[PDB]
């Protein structure tokens, strides 16, 4: 049981997805920061929810939000700056989080 949560899952890490943000600032402004965010990202099995959309949408918003809550007993802050690259960041791995999930799934399937 993952805390409280209502059934979430959290796997393992995997390195920075380096986002094309190249706007202003959220060009070199991810760059230099992007070591003070998450490496993983907090999701679901598909064996009952087998879906895109809620693995990057609710995916996304429940580890944002659990990189403000958690961290906030340490006494945390971000600004809105830092949670919008965080959760494009999040994006990209909560895509990736579900394709971890869908091959181990596709092969108990076919082929």
């Amino acid at each position: 049981v993952v805390g409280g949560l209502g059934g979430y899952m959290l796997g393992s890490a995997m390195s920075r997805p380096l986002i094309h943000f190249g706007n202003d600032y959220e060009d070199r402004y991810y760059r230099e920061n992007m070591y003070r965010y998450p490496n993983q990202v907090y999701y679901r099995p598909v064996d009952h929810y087998s879906n895109q959309n809620n693995f990057v949408h609710d995916c996304v918003n429940i580890t944002v939000k659990q990189h403000t809550v958690t961290t906030t007993t340490k006494g945390e802050n971000f600004t809105e700056t830092d949670i919008k690259i965080m959760e494009r960041v999040v994006e990209q791995m909560c895509i990736t989080q579900y394709q971890r999930e869908s091959q181990a799934y596709y092969q108990r399937g076919a082929s």
